[PDB]
């Protein structure tokens, strides 16, 4: 099933958020929206935040039909960083971290990944012909 699929890619994202990239070490300033009353120039300065819990309410959401797209986000979490804090900043350093640790872990579930992207874009454009032709009956 399509929604089957959605499933197993969502899951396998998660797990790369959960198991890895929130097991770095000192991974704590990107693991939730920074807190405006905390720093409150922070969404003066980031236009577009991101973070690793955010990311996974969006793979809930079953937002990510693609490995592109979930590395939009993950990029996110590292150009903000790099504009907020610098690209020396030792929060750089742990973000790129984030990030690379995320690389290595969809090489590994490449060949799966992608089998479930095609199968979810195939189904989703089969339904999407399917509920065209019927609207027109
Ligand atoms: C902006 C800074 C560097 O760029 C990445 C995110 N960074 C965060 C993140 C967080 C959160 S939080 C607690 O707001 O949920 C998301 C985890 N907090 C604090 C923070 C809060 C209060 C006093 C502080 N003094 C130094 C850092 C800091 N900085």
């Amino acid at each position: 099933s399509m929604d089957d699929d959605q499933v197993a890619f969502s899951f396998i994202l998660d797990n790369i958020v959960t198991q890895k990239m929130m097991a770095v070490p000192d991974s704590w300033p990107f693991h939730h929206p920074v807190n405006k009353k905390f720093v409150p120039d922070y969404y003066k300065v980031i236009v577009n935040p991101m973070d690793l819990e955010t990311i996974r309410k969006n793979i809930s959401k079953h937002k990510y039909q693609s490995r592109e797209s979930f590395l939009d986000d993950v990029n996110l979490i590292l150009a903000n960083s790099v504009k907020y804090n610098g690209p020396e900043s030792q929060y750089t350093k742990t973000a790129q971290e984030i990030v690379n640790v995320c690389y290595q872990t969809l090489t590994e579930y490449d060949e799966h990944l992608t089998q479930l992207e095609k199968d979810i874009c195939t189904a989703k454009e089969a339904a999407l012909e399917e509920a065209e032709l019927e609207s027109l009956d």
